[PDB]
């Protein structure tokens, strides 16, 4: 037992991480098969990458996997991502997919500098298409991922920080999450919201781990729950979020609307100085799947 | 910028993780060089391992690294750890040390089942020689580690859970942290304490990341700070903990006793519903070194 902020093992991703320099500008790339993927920002207020890209040649790109230099035999741009075709297929290429995720979904970040992995942590795509990361100068090209079965689902590539100390990036087809651009013109995320379905998933993790004080005798309708939830800046709970909470409901024998009723009381009356899984806030960066993986799914590894 | 619960990349450790079965009892082992290390519990209320061990032979031990079977050519016991000598030196053996850590120090856990890595999270050795982990049936032989430079410092091997949903384990010489034994006789951890020096390290991370509301004009002596801290179940701050807070003090230009003064006000007056780095509790599972690594040290990777 126990409940931690658990990331996926990073090894399969560490084997794909390389350094990409265009002239003397350096950041991280992802080396899968023939191709290295990195932010197009490497080739540079309001730049015209289309032209900067064509004005470049394959000798303007130095890619190193540790010691070894990868010979760049072509370069192409797709959205905000650069793709460099190289002589060599990465022999440590795992099984993988490029996946575009929805707000509320979680993933692991391997933070990289100079093409070398320095750390792992768990993130959520926030409702405002931001992530709350930890990224410094040189982190761009760091990727987010889930390990779906034997298979790395890459969902995020790091591009920038906004003034609130929050972070923005693309899918691996180089399309931004949310309304952001890879240029240093004033942009802002706008107000975030709490991920209702993830908080309920985490009250279910708390019960599974024997933290039960917050449970009550009451029930609620979906509309009476949302009427309270949206006052406290929580996303409305949708029938579909009730649906995917079904398996955690059956395991615990606590009906989703009864957990809603317990959540409603917590929001109106606070914690009374008590904690839930060693937290004084309701946590919203665990999904239903995250709870089932950590609390049991993990033993079949 | 940003501050997350950051683990070390797990790849170097994933390359050492193997499955160890003695007859039909299965758990995780650590494959470094000639040797696989695992809990002696694999060879089994109050067992006599010395005898159970001798009554065993090298064909009673099946070790698999993925597909490949490792031929066991000898077995030996050191404290609570089994060491199996094998035909083959692990070709993915990283540079490593066995290190015994002190309460307050943090490390990364690679949680393993069936010899396969399933997750990574960050832990602290608690003052009561417990860790707050996430471990199920089959997790034993999962290791804790720091990556000190190029070098994996292995500090923990998982052995058991106590009734409070907390966890106990050994160094890699198989000596327990704290007063615990690898037998299913009633043991208990006893009351824990808050790691004063880590909380101050994390108020320094908060300032570095521009979270500054809690700072005040006041100062305090060490004794007046401890007089308040120990009321709230915090370890007394020692001159030596003031010492290792020096580099974070100079970087932020906030004197350690001024941060102490700010901590004293937080403990006496609470948060007023405000948060610090998105937390409503003072966090004590970041050390001084952890703050410097995440906030800057990481870019030299
Ligand atoms: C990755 C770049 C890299 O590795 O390249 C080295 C060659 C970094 C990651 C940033 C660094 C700081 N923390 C991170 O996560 N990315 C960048 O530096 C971005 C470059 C591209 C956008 C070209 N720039 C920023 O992230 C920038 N944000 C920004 O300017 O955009 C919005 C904006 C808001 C107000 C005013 C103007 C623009 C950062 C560095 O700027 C701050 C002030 C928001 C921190
Ligand atoms: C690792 C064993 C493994 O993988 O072997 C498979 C062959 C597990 C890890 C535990 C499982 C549950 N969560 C964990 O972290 N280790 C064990 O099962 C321990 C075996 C050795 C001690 C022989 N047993 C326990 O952890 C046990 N604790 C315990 O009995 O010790 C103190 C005690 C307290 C009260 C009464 C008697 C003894 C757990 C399983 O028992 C509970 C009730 C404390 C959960």
């Amino acid at each position: 037992s126990g409940f931690r902020k658990m990331a996926f093992p990073s090894g399969k991703v560490e084997g794909c991480m390389v350094q990409v320099t265009c002239g003397t500008t350096t950041l991280n790339g992802l080396w899968l098969d023939d191709v290295v993927y990195c932010p197009r920002h490497v080739i540079c207020l309001n730049p015209n990458y289309e032209d900067l890209l064509i004005r470049k040649s394959n000798h303007n790109f130095l890619v190193q996997a540790g010691n070894v230099q990868l010979r760049v035999i072509g370069h192409s741009m797709q959205n905000c991502v650069l793709k460099l075709k190289v002589d060599t297929a990465n022999p440590k290429t795992p099984k993988y997919k490029f996946v575009r995720i929805q707000p509320g979904q979680t993933f692991s970040v391997l933070a990289c500098y100079n093409g070398s992995p320095s750390g792992v942590y768990q993130c959520a795509m926030r409702p405002n298409f931001t992530i709350k990361g930890s990224f410094l100068n040189g982190s761009c090209g760091s990727v987010g991922f889930n390990i779906d079965y034997d298979c790395v689902s890459f969902c995020y590539m790091h591009h920038m920080e906004l003034p609130t100390g929050v972070h923005a990036g693309t899918d691996l087809e180089g399309n931004f999450y949310g309304p952001f651009v890879d240029r240093q013109t004033a942009q802002a995320a706008g107000t975030d919201t709490t991920i209702t379905v993830n908080v309920l998933a985490w009250l279910y993790a708390a019960v599974i781990n024997g933290d039960r004080w917050f449970l009550n005798r009451f029930t609620t309708t979906l509309n009476d729950f949302n009427l309270v939830a949206m006052k406290y800046n929580y996303e409305p709970l949708t029938q579909d979020h009730v649906d995917i909470l079904g398996p955690l409901s059956a395991q615990t024998g606590i009906a989703v609307l009864d957990m809603c009723a317990s959540l409603k009381e917590l929001l109106q009356n606070g914690m009374n100085g008590r904690t839930i899984l060693g937290s004084a806030l309701l946590e919203d960066e665990f999904t239903p799947f995250d709870v089932v993986r950590q609390c049991s799914g993990v033993t079949f590894q």
